[PDB]
């Protein structure tokens, strides 16, 4: 079963075997392939000026609660991911979701990233290493303006984890992650979705999940 952008429609976002799915473009075009389960393949063709894609599976959680208070949410997949042209370009393969401020006081709307592999480029600002899994990441959180989860253009934060040795398989202890944000002393609002994001600006790729499991114990 497959959903193609930038041919007629911009956007397919749907639900199959209890897990999302979402692709998108602005300018470029691409295609998501579902498989059983939360699995999913894309290839994206977006090396033009101001080419932008996302394909993304996951798991909603409904904004119902501090997304730190969920004991353990656990990610674990298997991915082929390559970049095949660049326009001064990037992508990026990572976690991502949202923690939802609709109702909270003093908390922001936060985008976040895990992210797993990149190519070319990827967000940075000064930031501090911590060790999650076994592994070195770098996090960070930085202002963004711009569509939203919940409407048009507003000011809100991205929280950032970014794996040092990039990998496109393994297992990530999601909350884990969560919980270094929180150290950090950055506010943290109702969990949206936790779901594993191919993207790219400005480029041409493919990304082959053939392993992904969301789960919450």
């Amino acid at each position: 079963m497959k959903f193609t952008v930038g041919n007629g429609q911009n956007q397919h976002k749907g639900v199959n075997d209890g897990f999302s799915y979402e692709i998108w473009t602005n300018g470029g075009e691409g295609s998501m392939t579902l498989g059983s389960g939360a699995t999913f393949k894309a290839e994206w063709n977006a090396a033009v000026n101001r080419g932008n894609f996302l394909a993304r599976r996951g798991l909603d959680f409904g904004s119902q609660k501090k997304a730190t208070d969920y004991d353990y949410i656990g990610l674990d997949y298997a991915a082929t991911y390559k970049q095949t042209a660049s326009a001064s370009g990037n992508s990026r393969l990572c976690v991502y979701g949202w923690f939802q401020n609709r109702g909270l006081n003093g908390v922001p709307l936060v985008e976040y990233y895990i992210i797993e592999d990149w190519v070319d480029w990827v967000p940075d600002a000064q930031g501090k290493m911590v060790t999650i899994d076994g592994a070195q990441y770098k996090i960070f959180q930085m202002d963004h303006t711009g569509p939203t989860i919940n409407g048009g253009s507003e000011t809100f934060k991205q929280y950032f984890s970014v794996r040092q040795q990039k990998r496109t398989s393994g297992h990530i202890t999601v909350s884990d992650h969560f919980k270094e944000w929180a150290k950090q002393g950055w506010g943290i609002g109702n969990l949206y979705e936790v779901a594993l994001n191919a993207e790219g600006w400005q480029s041409s790729g493919v990304a082959d999940v053939t392993l992904l499991d969301v789960y919450t114990t």
